[PDB]
């Protein structure tokens, strides 16, 4: 209690090392594909078979090149993405197709957990979004952060087929829920997605 009000500086930051599942700061990135079935008979914004994702983050450091022990106070913000056009509440936080020949009502999502738990599921603009938490086991003197993907559509019942490939954008932040409250940006990264369904036509 008290303290942290006069005669503190809490940061610094410039720049980081990002790595998206064995890739660099830039990543492609294939998805969990569905059953011709699977895809149909999965109900309307419902979990299924996931995939699992981790963020490496190294060499975390001031404006002047010297690297720092922050490693409680930093996390993943989603910045943005290529998101679905129109989107309701229920639809929020979806990840549209580039493929022109591909899948329609179907979509990608981010969350926390996913597995059985997906309706903590994640938006770019959002002040409720959670951030992504640090392991500093897990890199030498920097961070490791988790996230997840799925499916979700709206309308089971006029699913289509195909391909879906998209993306999403990401920044790494200071101490405070997302971009809430003060703020930083000590890195960021670049993350794309490739879907489809299984013995296509």
């Amino acid at each position: 209690m008290g303290s942290h009000h006069h005669h503190h500086h809490h940061h610094h930051h410039g720049s980081c090392t990002v790595s998206v599942n064995g890739q660099g700061s830039d990543a492609n990135v294939y998805l969990s594909p569905v059953t011709l079935t699977e895809v149909k008979a999965a109900a309307a914004d419902t979990y299924l078979k996931p995939k699992s994702f981790t963020i490496d983050v190294s060499n975390c450091q001031a404006a002047d090149g010297t690297k720092q022990d922050d490693v409680s106070k930093l996390g993943v913000n989603w910045t943005g993405g290529n998101l679905l056009a129109g989107a309701t509440s229920k639809q929020q936080g979806y990840l549209a197709n580039t493929e022109a020949s591909g899948a329609q009502n179907i979509q990608l999502v981010l969350s926390t957990d996913n597995a059985t738990a997906l309706t903590n599921k994640i938006i770019p603009g959002d002040s409720t979004q959670p951030k992504a938490k640090g392991d500093a086991s897990a890199v030498a003197d920097g961070a490791r952060f988790t996230y997840y993907v799925g499916y979700a559509t709206s309308a089971p019942t006029t699913v289509t087929t195909g391909v879906v490939n998209s993306y999403a954008t990401y920044e790494i932040t200071y101490q405070g829920g997302g971009g809430g409250g003060a703020d930083t940006t000590v890195g960021g990264g670049q993350v794309n997605f490739f879907g489809k369904v299984t013995d296509v036509s």
